[PDB]
């Protein structure tokens, strides 16, 4: 004879992005914030500070910038869209997305257009299983 | 008295100091069977899970020896050593470790496995298991917390506009300040009461208030006339007249001042009013003048 | 040849009509770069301001797609739609909406306020903001227009 008594806990996992300086991704920053020109190419990447499991792949369902830190702002800039990098700028490409831990985007700087002065980073991005999602997106041009 | 006093004996555990009589039990707080045995807690990390018991839960229960054991024996309870009330046991969050499995689905993922009590190696009357998972999201916000301060060469240029505010002023018939009047020329008796106020059709600013710096009658349409007849002096109505009263002047955008009708004196038949008015900022200026006699 | 004739197009934009060929485009008087940088208008209205470029000169600079921004961004520009050359924004003469700031002396008063000016979202090489101010009178001369005629025994 046996008691079973059912037992549930809510997680999370852990997730944070870091701002490179170098094309090969070495150095993080640490200050609050930072300055830079526009010719300067902003290098960022993703990374899983736990749970680094091998079948986990790191997935950017969209990216976005906003001017404010309040992610819930009309203003969005979306760099990635749908799994995809945005096009009609070639400045954005993204050497790694699904193949690991290790998600990083490249852009040059931008500037909102107005009295923003300020302008942020965030992220939306799935987790996706090896075994059963190929985790590769692929795409081309949109409807036309 | 091996320690002369409590601190030795965690806070939880109660301490019965006496004389001849020294130990430290546990109190009505963790006392009962049933509902320790629905006693719990679990916690789940980001890299692990862990599920414990108040050891003074399972003394009371009469599991003097603690034996927790999980699907793989090869993970094996010890004591909490953060807070030494509780024993705890660890799980690594993955599988295939420990017997962990992963349950997933679209939504997020799950994480069960569960836990084995016992007092001994064998089991003689009840074999509890403890069933738990831990649920991760498999979406959520991620926010970079540095922001960024671009520089850019901009070009400033200067412009700049010259612009006039609308005024006007109307003559009204009755002492309520009711209808304008639409003719080029109205005709009047002295014993007629000329009743007229001032109005912005335009800029309606609150802090903006309407101040007659002074006001004049004039004999003819060109105010640069000599022959002139003060009405309103220097923000305060002209004396020795006492059909001159102003209603109100510096509280709003609405002056009106109140003066029975006169005749130039010659050959002039016909009179115009002209005014002079400053708009004055409430934040600042009172806005009120104040005013009595002249030097004498 | 969906439009038989020229009335279609504006004025200011001249129309080409050809056979086989039909189109309406700007002409030397709005065709080029520092100067139309330097080009603008500006009218200070009684109780609203408004500063406006000329579409054709935008167009020309490249920027095909027009975004006019001020100091706080719920005020946006718009086509002129009295002459559809221009195209305008408008802010309220008071401080507070729309950023707008009162500068104030004792002989008169100024607002002042600044129009942002990009292709895009974003901006990228240059970020020309536009500081435009309208100064308004605060003595003035009023007249009653309507003259009296008095009756004297
Ligand atoms: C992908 O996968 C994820 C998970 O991996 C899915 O998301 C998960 O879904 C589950 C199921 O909905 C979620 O669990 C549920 O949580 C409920 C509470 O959640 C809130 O409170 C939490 C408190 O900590 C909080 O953390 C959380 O965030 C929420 O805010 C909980 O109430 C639910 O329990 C009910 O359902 C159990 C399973 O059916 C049931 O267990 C069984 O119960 C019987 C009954 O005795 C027992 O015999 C069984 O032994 C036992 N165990 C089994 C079957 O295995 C519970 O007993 C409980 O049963 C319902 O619960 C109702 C309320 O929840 C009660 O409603 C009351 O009813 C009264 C009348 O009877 C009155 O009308 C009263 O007004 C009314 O309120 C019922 O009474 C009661 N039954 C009875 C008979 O009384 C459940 O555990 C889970 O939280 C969630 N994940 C996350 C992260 O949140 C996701 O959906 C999946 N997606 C896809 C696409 O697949
Ligand atoms: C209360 O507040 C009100 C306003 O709120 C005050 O009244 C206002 O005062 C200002 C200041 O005087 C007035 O603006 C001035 O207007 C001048 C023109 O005005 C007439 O023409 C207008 C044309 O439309 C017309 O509408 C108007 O009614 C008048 O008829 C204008 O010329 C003035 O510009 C000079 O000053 C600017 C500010 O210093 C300066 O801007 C800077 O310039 C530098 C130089 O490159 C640049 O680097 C800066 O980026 C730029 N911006 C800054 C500093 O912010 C202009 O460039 C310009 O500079 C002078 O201008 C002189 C003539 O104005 C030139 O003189 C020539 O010089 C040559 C040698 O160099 C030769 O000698 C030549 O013969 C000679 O003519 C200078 O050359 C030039 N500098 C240089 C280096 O070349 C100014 O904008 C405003 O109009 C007025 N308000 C109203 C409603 O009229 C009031 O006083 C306040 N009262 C109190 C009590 O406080
Ligand atoms: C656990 O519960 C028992 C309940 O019996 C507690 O014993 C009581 O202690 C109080 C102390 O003031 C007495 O007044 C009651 O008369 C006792 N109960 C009975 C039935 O006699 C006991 O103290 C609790 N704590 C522990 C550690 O056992
Ligand atoms: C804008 O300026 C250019 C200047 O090049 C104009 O092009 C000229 O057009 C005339 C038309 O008779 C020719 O004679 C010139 O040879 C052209 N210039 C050159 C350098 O070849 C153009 O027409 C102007 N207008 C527009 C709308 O572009
Ligand atoms: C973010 O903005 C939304 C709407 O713009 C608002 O409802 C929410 O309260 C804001 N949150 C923060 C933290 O600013
Ligand atoms: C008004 O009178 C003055 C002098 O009396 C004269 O210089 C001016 O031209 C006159 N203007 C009009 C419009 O009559």
């Amino acid at each position: 004879s046996a008691l079973n008594i059912r037992v549930g806990g809510t997680g999370m996992f852990t997730v944070r992005m870091a701002l490179f300086q170098t094309p090969s991704y070495t150095q993080p920053y640490q200050g609050s914030s930072v300055t830079l020109s526009t010719e300067a190419f902003l290098y960022v990447g993703t990374m899983l500070d736990g749970g680094d499991l091998s079948r986990f792949a790191l997935l950017m369902t969209n990216c976005y910038a906003t001017p404010s830190s309040n992610a819930t702002d009309p203003l969005k800039y979306f760099i990635i869209q749908d799994r995809c990098p945005h096009t009609r700028d070639s400045t954005i490409q993204v050497v790694e997305n699904g193949e690991s831990s290790q998600g990083r985007f490249s852009v040059q700087m931008f500037r909102f257009a107005g009295n923003y002065d300020l302008v942020y980073l965030h992220c939306e991005v799935y987790l996706c299983d090896t075994m059963n999602e190929k985790c590769k997106p692929t795409c081309s041009g949109t409807r036309f």
